[PDB]
Order: C-alpha cells, then sequence, then structure tokens
C-alpha cells in the first residue's frame, strides 16, 4: 500500500485493455522489472488487506497497490486471453462439456473466495477471462447487472454467500443458450420475473441441452436461498463432478444468440 508521486515513474502505461462501470484497466510495464501488469484506475470518489490474501490458479491475483492525490491504482495480474463471450463466438466448435469446464473453474474459485468469507456480489459473463489465448486456457474471474443479481438483494432481505451461487446458474444459463434467462423491455415487469424467479429452458434452443445441465441449472437459480445448491454442493452435482454434460456442437445457435443480446 505505497503511494506514487508520478504512478508514472514506476509504471509504463499502454494501451486501454477494457472499461468498467467507472474505472478503466490499462495494460503497464512495470519499469522496474519490465513485467508487463494489468492495472485498474479507481478515482477516489480494510477490505484491500484481504485482496492480497487471494491465491487461486483461476482468480487474477492483486499484485500491489499504490495510491496518488487524484486515484487508486491496483496493479493486477495481466490477463492476455480476452472475454469469455468473444471466444465463444469466436470459438469454432463449442459444447455443453466445454460449459461444463468453464463453470467448474467458476465454482471452485468462488468456493474459494467463500472459505476467505469474500462475497463476490458482482459476478458477470464479463468479469470472466481467459488466462491466454491458448485454445486450452483457463477462465478467470477479474473482479475482487439485472438478471445476475439475486432475489434476496434485489428484494433488499438479507443475503449471503449463496448470491453468488445465483449469478453462477444465470451464466450458466446463458452459456448454453446464449442469451439471458430475464429479459423485458420494461425494467419495471423484468425485476419481478427475477423476483419470481420464473424463467423456462425454452425449446428450441434447450431442445438438445442435457437434463442434467437442466437439473445443475434450477438448483442454482433458485429463488429461495435456503434451497439454493451452494459452490461445494454444485461441484459435486453429475454435471459438474461426474460424466453427463453433452458432446454435441452447439456453436451455432449460442453463438447467434450472444450476438443478438450481448456486446
Ligand atoms: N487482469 C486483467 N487483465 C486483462 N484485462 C483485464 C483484467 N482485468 C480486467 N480486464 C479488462 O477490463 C474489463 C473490465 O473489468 P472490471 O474492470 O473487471 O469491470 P467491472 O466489473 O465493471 O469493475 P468496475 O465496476 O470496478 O469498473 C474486463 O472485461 C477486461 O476486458
Amino acid at each position: 500500500w505505497k503511494q506514487a508521486e508520478d504512478i508514472r515513474d514506476i509504471y509504463d502505461f499502454r494501451d486501454v485493455l477494457g472499461t468498467g462501470a467507472f474505472s478503466e484497466v490499462i495494460l503497464a510495464e512495470d519499469k522496474r522489472t519490465q513485467k508487463l501488469v494489468a492495472i485498474k484506475c479507481i478515482a477516489k470518489e480494510n477490505e484491500i488487506a484481504v485482496l492480497h490474501k487471494i491465491k487461486h490458479p483461476n482468480i487474477v491475483a492483486l499484485d500491489d497497490i499504490y495510491e496518488s492525490g487524484g486515484h487508486l491504482y491496483l496493479i493486477m495480474q495481466l490477463v492476455s486471453g480476452g472475454e469469455l463471450f468473444d471466444r465463444i463466438v469466436e470459438k469454432g466448435f463449442y459444447t455443453e462439456r466445454d460449459a461444463s469446464r468453464l463453470i467448474f473453474q467458476v465454482l471452485d474459485a468462488v468456493k474459494y473466495l467463500h472459505d476467505l468469507g469474500i462475497v463476490h456480489r458482482d459476478l458477470k459473463p464479463e468479469n470472466l477471462l481467459y488466462y491466454s489465448l491458448d485454445e486450452d486456457s483457463k477462465i478467470m474471474i477479474s473482479d475482487f447487472t439485472p438478471g445476475y443479481v439475486a432475489p434476496e438483494v434485489l428484494a433488499q432481505k438479507p443475503y449471503s454467500k449463496a448470491v453468488d451461487c445465483w449469478s453462477i446458474g444465470v451464466i450458466a444459463y446463458i452459456l448454453l443458450c446464449g442469451y439471458p434467462p430475464f429479459y423485458d423491455e420494461n425494467d419495471a415487469k423484468l425485476f419481478e420475473q427475477i423476483l419470481k424467479a420464473e424463467y423456462e429452458f425454452d425449446s428450441p434452443y434447450w431442445d438438445d441441452i442435457s437434463d442434467s445441465a437442466k437439473d445443475f441449472i434450477r438448483h442454482l437459480m433458485e429463488k429461495d436461498p435456503e434451497k439454493r445448491f451452494t459452490c461445494e454442493q454444485a461441484l459435486q452435482h453429475p454435471w459438474i463432478a461426474g460424466d453427463t454434460a453433452l458432446d454435441k456442437n452447439i456453436h451455432q445457435s449460442v453463438s447467434e444468440q450472444i450476438k443478438k443480446n450481448f456486446a
């Protein structure tokens, strides 16, 4: 937790890697070591001690913090593989089993955070980055929305780590069909959809998806936080731990739905 006079004495700021709600992420070179990093530039408009304890293969490591008069600079492990949806769209062949492998990694990382007492609360397909352009690259959670936001939260009821399990279910849903489980033109009706947790595995998009996958999703996307699968429980579900995920090429439809619905 140092301070920088000119942050630029220490980092060479090159290109914007991406942009958040009210912060940008920048590719930089550590001038001291020549190591490439990703720097999160947060305007100034106890948890950082915890953020350094986070060390997991599927979580973007925070490597340092420096502060200037105007901003906070979070020096992050650089990830070079691009966003999750982009790879899926650009990918030639895509299966339920690829979806399951990604979900496994997210569950693994999320449970590890829950054991540190960290609740993500903003798990989104955007937060999910490939580690390299390697075809076999692992995925990683970058961060430390309607749709993705669990019913409890939107009901302004008491919420636990179970909120993150909801988000994971929403992501799994999108990963298998390319569109969000909740959508309406009127925000009011959308929120009511989310609050009632009423969604469908609607045909034709879901015809070729396994029942085990549907079972898996039903259990994460469960309105009652006390009924909802936890990370540990989702990990041991057959679709994740066994051999139920199918091998059919679902790329075309999912890819087209993603283009219709995101970026
Ligand atoms: N470590 C990283 N390496 C490479 N690119 C990153 C890294 N972290 C973030 N990015 C890029 O920045 C984008 C924005 O992510 P974040 O900055 O994670 O968005 P956010 O969830 O809106 O956070 P915030 O609300 O604090 O701005 C990502 O989608 C990705 O393209």
